[PDB]
């Protein structure tokens, strides 16, 4: 995991479940992104980044870079934490995506 | 797997679950196709068709050929993508499908 | 299981759950038969009626015979196939029925 | 298990899980006995009884006699049968009741 | 546990899960008491009090004492018998209470 | 039913009438074995508990064999003997089962 | 009730009064044993926590003996003796259950 | 259908036509053994109970083979016993599946 | 835990498993903390605080400090008791709370 | 509160104050040997991860003592020694519990 | 896709084209021996049943070693047998796994 | 982040910055054994797959050691080894663990 706040800048153990649901029915008018739900939970142990991970999920803090290495391969856009599990004898971040690319590459929903 | 997309053209491990469903009473004025769910899901590693799998999932490509040899047995027509989840110590990548045939061969709500 | 479909004809590994429920409150003016479910589930391999199965499924093709033997034992009128699940390392096809007779003979809802 | 339908007469392997709910907050003019729910569930193999059970569930015949002694213990009234898993490698009969007595002995909502 | 019902009088194996909610938020004009709900659930055999408790549960019967000692540390008021699940190879029986103490000693919701 | 239940020593008197049957055999028959040494027969009831359970009980802890076993559904077993029970699992050597409808019965080690 | 619980030195006050009964039979006894040496008793009792969890606690590594052990519901065990506790399983000799209604006791391996 | 099965001695009638298939082979062959010794073929067939069943029961105490055994779906197995039944488990020697459409099938430890 | 109530004062064996839930779509006009959600659920045995945390529990007691050291590391503003759970073979105290504090530090909705 | 824990070298400043109690005694006392070695007393404590994980996860690999060991909710344990950490459980000789209200103490194996 | 796959006798027509994969080295390595011989791989793949069914399962009971096992996503396996099949496992020997986009190939035990 | 991997031959390049920590100690220690050679350390790590993923297979068949194990959340390992991949458990010998906040590390059977 590369990655950098929108605030706490850049925030310093391998995730990663990456889930994205489609319905098969389209809503007239609405577009495929807005149908859709991407998510990456990423279960990781506890260090410098827990708290800086822990106050852009209070403040809804947007990461401004999200690059899973797997330079990489996961690239992730308007990235939002969404939920987390912190417990004992890990934690457990989930995020809530848009614009996603794996690498043949793929991509969806990107930005310039 | 024998898949193409409509966009991406050709695709290049063994799903597979195939969940069919019908429900005992037919709604009045509905076919049976609209009142069924077909849905395939292939479990699979992760390699170079799945940023392509993954980018039809989000751009709602339709698949031009999924044929699943089990020349071959399942055939599926109007295929799209509606779920996947991509994780490790794997992906599962779930189709939805209209008209289906298996090879006795079976076929319903196929088109020429 | 001796089946025979409204359409396939005659189809040819030991199944099956046999489930039944009854409301203990009757709806005013409801026929018990209306108020219950019965539905078999029988799970077997998958071979030459693997594919008629699954077209009766899609197609809502009626069982013409249904007899179950465990000549028989189980013989179910009114069969219409509800859901079918197709997977690997068998298939379990589940069948929505209103008649039954099991064999002391019990008998309900049964038609000449 | 002492047995006997109001049409079949009596009917000839230890059930048997004995569940019992009420809630706590009582509806304004409701009776206790239309608030609770009685259920008794009796696990056995599949015999002689089996078809005369399945029958009396699917015509809604009411027990005349549940007597489960464990002469005996538990005895119901107003038994209907109301549930039934017939399977393989036993069948399980799940009974709705109104009025009960276990032998201290209790009873409630019986009947003279 | 020292019971005594309000009609049964004294009723004569080690319970026991206490269970209590309390809603985050609290609803406008509403006393803690209802908001609340407060169960504790006893599992021990069957005997002489098991169909005391059944006809308590049935005939929604007040329990006059209810006292866990674990001269004692729970006692619980209003105690009202909720659940009860009789069965074999044990009974549990869930009560529903209002105030409570444990014993520092706290205690909530009590009456002189 | 339930069990009719006869004791080899005392008595037999648990109130009438009062379940998962389990055979093995392994595939490879010791040299010089006889099937129903290599065989292990169990059958498990699930009941309440009464005037039987202190039976039941007592029976377990001395050794005492049943004289009558028969649980009718027809099941009938001979040298039937207690091995355990959570408050009832017992263990056996010549069996019977006999269906309904047909008058057909399978036996093994049964004894004159 | 719970339990009424003396102990052979020291004492028996842990507030009165305050389950899964499992009892094993081996199906072949070894020869030349007594059955109360071949097969196994144990008693697992579920509460809260007080004045008697350092009592239990304490007696469970100080191997101290019970002299009275009866949980009414009644039961009555010898030789009680505490194996194991989560914060508590007893392991016995003699037993005793008794029903009500009736008078009937069954009871092994019981002492003068 | 489910299985057509003729029994080696006696006899054959179990009603016609009335599973999980599992096959094993150690990756390091024993020295001087053979593929099929060293293999363990077993189907488990679930279905409910009837004439079949005191007839399955008995052959397996009897120890007594199949002589015709085809669970047509087809499948076809040599030198099969009964190992196991909860109230259905085969163990078998030689194999034959084969498929539709196509007409392909494969075999091993066939026997003329 | 060091633990002070807003009435009962100081408050005198490691916890804890901190969730916390932020919605990807924020509603229009909400706060941050009004749509998030979070909760630490501790285990721990039971004793002298066992009572305050329960009296907390039911009379809507605030945590007038609630920090976890694991002079500390999680420190949480507005603590109310929401749940617990009290049992045996431990008691769980969820907890709900609007500011927090992980110690980089990183902090959201705290109030000097 | 949570542990008070100091450390027989080096040091004791986890931050103050910082859970699942195992005890197992054998029923049959092998010949010789002291209760206090054939018994086994673990706790599994719970809890997120700062200053006292590096402290908790260097004892463990360093095979070094606690010299206070206070869990307190009142638990006090001698010879507490780390073996097992999934980021804890502890493994202890003299251990003492003592209940609020009451002033009652169990203690065993403790070292004066 | 799925695999592509060919056999050593024979023959490779199983209809192309048509999975968990498991691989364990111990830490220590015994003296004097190759981490091949030490090392386990095994691929794990789920599918339906057609013409490679009875192809799959001749293969399993008759030894037959692959010639060709490559499935692609790429993986390519050596020595491929197959060694169980629940309707399918996979033990090989070397192994390569290459990634898309880059064309970085990991590759070990593999053969000229 | 996620983990920095450099690797003792070769290379190293798996793409930065890319989990379940385990540790297990033994109470008795062996007599004459060092505690690291009685201790297991082994760490879990999830993530989906890449560039990195056959540079791990190959390294996990090829026993090659890492050289560079930092995984930032710090922690650091010595002796890294693959043992177990389901498509990544490591082993290790020396370990360091670094809060944040604060700049207390533990560590122990590290190398110079």
């Amino acid at each position: 995991l590369k990655v950098k706040g929108k605030t706490q800048g850049e925030i310093k153990i391998l995730a990663f479940k990456n889930d994205y649901d489609m319905p098969a029915r389209l809503q007239e008018g609405l577009t495929p992104a807005a149908a859709a739900r991407g998510t990456i939970t990423l279960t990781k142990e506890m260090d410098r980044s827990s708290p800086q991970f822990l106050q852009a999920l209070g403040k809804r803090e947007m990461m401004e870079e999200f690059e899973i290495t797997i330079l990489f391969t996961y690239k992730f856009e308007k990235v939002l934490i969404t939920h987390m599990d912190q417990y004992s004898p890990i934690e457990e971040i989930k995020f809530t995506y848009s614009g996603y690319s794996l690498e043949i590459a793929g991509a969806a929903n990107w930005t310039n």
